[PDB]
RNA sequence: UGUAAAU
């Protein structure tokens, strides 16, 4: 801080006005410091003239290095946050001028500036604030080698991808689901923590669910295409996506989706179908059986419930059948609690038992029989689990109203 | 008895 704006101990003075600030030469010293910053920051709230707003653009984001070194600050990032917010309301001449520079500044910076933690707020805040063909221009700049895998499993950087996708039209993202949806860029994304979020914010954006009323058929058609590519990819490696701590909640996402169930339905039959039983004694695919069993539509949900009745052959030494395993198993036991409670629901009438004015109805009691008739056989071992209790308690709460 | 985001 510049010792013409201390007081006689060191402390900054009250009754500065910014354009002494802006006069002095020394706004860079203020934005860099937590107070100086401060009292820019309120002082940029008021009525600026004309002139204050001509030294506030061009100090602030007028030239690349200083624009640079305050969108990478701490306290400057946000100054230069407001800054933008003003020259956004300007409607002077140098309203698209500013813009293209500002564009031309971040585009020239793009990978080190979402990879930093203040510069990326920078970015996110020009991309759903700025001009909107701007804003699209600013998309393009982003990398399409490996840095654009390591902006995706950034802790910061993956929210200027998740911007991009909520407020950018798909048509200038879509060499992001091209690059996403490529088998070896699929996999180093969809199992990290933060590329999970990204794959999942690009799925929701490109369904056609409630939020997409709005948009053209031609911006269907658009994001259809888009959908598909990536979902050919996602189905090709379901099996190690829904076995993954990260990737499952792709799965889980695609499964319990309405708006995506065709999808929904080949991931059943292409991916779980004839593994149910691996899979339900798997940590996080555990978690992916469950949604298909809640989810599936009632003819594949009934070849789901037969794989786990009547698909595998008992264990040769015992007699012990998949249901035996998976009812005690630290994972399984979840499903078969999970087919208890669609069963019940079906029952109650908390669930649909019609699908198209079809009533399969018998066959929730079918399922719900076959049950009862093991949990009441093996009701000894079972109590001694809180899954066993839960089951034996869920029947008998049941047929004592039914 | 069972899992997830940065001023």
């Amino acid at each position: 801080l510049p010792t013409w704006s201390l007081d006689s101990n060191g402390e900054m003075r009250s009754r500065l006005s910014l354009s002494e600030v802006l006069d002095s030469g020394d706004l860079m010293k203020f934005a860099v410091d937590k107070t100086g910053c401060q009292f820019l920051e309120k002082a940029v709230k008021g009525s600026l003239t004309s002139y204050q707003k001509f030294q506030l653009f061009e100090q602030v984001i007028g030239r690349k290095d200083d624009f640079l070194k305050l969108s990478t600050n701490i306290f400057g990032n946000y100054l230069v946050q407001s800054v933008i917010g003003i020259s956004l309301a300007t409607n002077d001449d140098g309203y698209t001028k500013r813009q293209e520079k500002l564009k031309n500044f971040i585009s020239s910076q793009m990978t080190d500036m979402c990879l930093d933690k203040f510069a990326c707020r920078v970015i996110q805040s020009s991309l759903q604030n700025m001009d909107l063909s701007l804003a699209c221009k600013l998309v393009q700049a982003l990398p399409r080698d490996a840095r654009l895998i390591a902006i995706c499993v950034d802790q910061n950087a993956n929210h200027v991808i998740q911007k991009v996708v909520a407020v950018i039209p798909l048509k200038n993202w879509e060499f992001i689901v091209d690059f996403v949806a490529t088998p070896e860029h699929l996999r180093q994304i969809c199992s990290d923590k933060y590329g999970s979020y990204v794959v999942s914010t690009i799925i929701e954006k490109l369904t056609a669910d409630s939020m997409n009323v709005d948009l053209t058929s031609a911006a269907q058609n658009l994001r259809e295409r888009a959908l598909q590519r990536l979902m050919t990819s996602v189905t090709n490696r379901c099996q190690e996506l829904a076995t993954n701590e990260y990737a499952n909640y792709i799965i889980q996402h695609i499964v319990s989706n309405d708006d995506l169930a065709v999808y929904r339905e080949c991931i059943i039959e292409k991916c779980l179908m004839r593994n149910l039983l691996s899979l339900s004694q798997e940590k996080f695919a555990s978690h992916v059986v469950e949604k298909a069993f809640l989810h599936a539509p009632l003819e594949l949900l009934a070849e789901m419930m037969d794989e786990i009745f009547d698909g595998y052959i008992p264990h040769p030494d015992t007699g012990k059948d998949a249901l035996d395993i998976m009812m005690f198993h630290q994972f399984g036991n979840y499903v078969v609690q999970c087919m208890l409670t669609i069963c019940c629901d079906a029952v109650s009438g908390r669930r649909q038992t019609k699908e198209g004015g079809y009533d399969h109805a018998i066959s929730f009691q079918d399922w719900l029989k076959k049950l009862h008739s093991r949990v009441t056989k093996e009701r000894h071992r079972l109590s001694r689990f809180s899954s066993g209790k839960k089951m034996i308690e869920t029947l008998a709460n049941l047929r004592s109203t039914h």
